[PDB]
């Protein structure tokens, strides 16, 4: 997968607003290339892989 995944990481899901929403990995799901993802308002969705980056930005 392009961006390793982990339950438990923070990540940055793009919405479909265009924004980028920060979560909690839950689940991951290599085989559908999706993850459960829980929100800051506690909401679980699932995300495709392709919308999911990790929280911790290259360069810090
Ligand atoms: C990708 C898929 C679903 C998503 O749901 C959210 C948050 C939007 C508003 C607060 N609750 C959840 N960001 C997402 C990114």
């Amino acid at each position: 997968m392009r961006p390793r995944l982990w339950e438990g990481q923070d990540v940055l899901a793009r919405w479909t607003d265009g924004l980028l929403y920060l979560g909690t990995i839950k689940k991951v799901d290599s085989a559908r290339e999706v993850c459960l993802v829980q929100f800051e308002d506690d909401s679980q969705f699932l995300v495709l892989w392709k919308d999911i980056s990790p929280a911790a930005l290259p360069g810090e």
